[PDB]
């Protein structure tokens, strides 16, 4: 039983209230434990953590309106030469340095932060679709442990109603990368 919705075909029209997906609670504002990550690998400029393969359930997508879905991630970036990378969250003082989150498309890319980096055509389906990511912490240099939180937003640019692209970039989201750094 699908067992979604309020009562009502969504009795709430402030904005652009086109997905054609609806977006699962157990996906719009989802806490992404990377847990914790050893310094070891924290170490220079483009290490990387051990990484996690972090997804967004889509349910009742529908085809008409848009028969693919891309994402976008947006967050505070951790310096100028980053802006790739998330600065984490809370204590910017008390918190791991030299070190943000990261969101690679399916393929492994790195997506920037601007919320209209859009990535990952999935082609969609009527009914229930998941498009994949991974995630990670990336280090700029010499990292250090701590905390490793932070808050992403996502967005969802829709596309393929006719024409040829037609597009559509809704907000998508939460995603709060959470873990931390240990000294090994």
């Amino acid at each position: 039983a699908a067992t979604t919705v309020n009562g009502g075909t969504v009795h709430f029209k402030g904005e652009v209230v086109n997905a054609a997906c609806a977006v699962d609670a157990g996906s719009v504002d989802q806490t992404v434990q990377l847990g914790q990550v050893r310094t070891a690998s924290l170490a220079q400029e483009g290490a990387t953590s051990s990484a996690v393969g972090f997804n967004i359930q889509l349910n009742d997508c529908d085809t008409n309106v848009a028969s693919k879905a891309a994402v976008a991630f947006l967050g505070t970036a951790i310096d100028a030469g980053h802006t790739n990378v998330l600065a984490l969250q809370s204590s910017a003082a008390g918190s791991a340095t030299n070190v943000g989150v990261q969101i690679l498309d399916r393929t492994g890319a790195a997506l920037t932060l601007d919320g209209a980096t859009f990535s990952s055509e999935t082609t969609l389906n009527n009914g229930t679709n998941t498009i994949p990511f991974q995630a990670r912490y990336f280090a700029t240099g010499a990292a250090t442990p701590g905390a490793a939180n932070a808050d992403a937003t996502f967005k969802v640019q829709y596309q393929g109603g006719g024409g040829g692209g037609a597009a559509t970039t809704v907000n998508g989201g939460t995603v709060h990368f959470k873990g931390e750094v240990v000294n090994a």
